[PDB]
């Protein structure tokens, strides 16, 4: 239970997600549902982004 290598990004909150494309840094931001504020993640881009939860799944 070290620090993971991977280290992939959380979604601490669940919100609608209002990501912007940062082709060095993937900068990631979801609007609450409820309200608040956005968590915002500053993630590396040299990886692949994966799937989005959606009814398909």
């Amino acid at each position: 239970a070290r620090v993971p290598r991977g280290k992939a990004p959380i979604a601490d909150v669940t919100g609608r997600v209002r990501l912007e494309d940062g082709e060095r840094f993937y900068k990631i931001t979801i609007v609450p549902d409820d309200g608040g504020e956005e968590v915002v993640y500053d993630k590396i881009s040299k990886r692949q982004r994966l799937r989005v939860f959606k009814h398909e799944d």
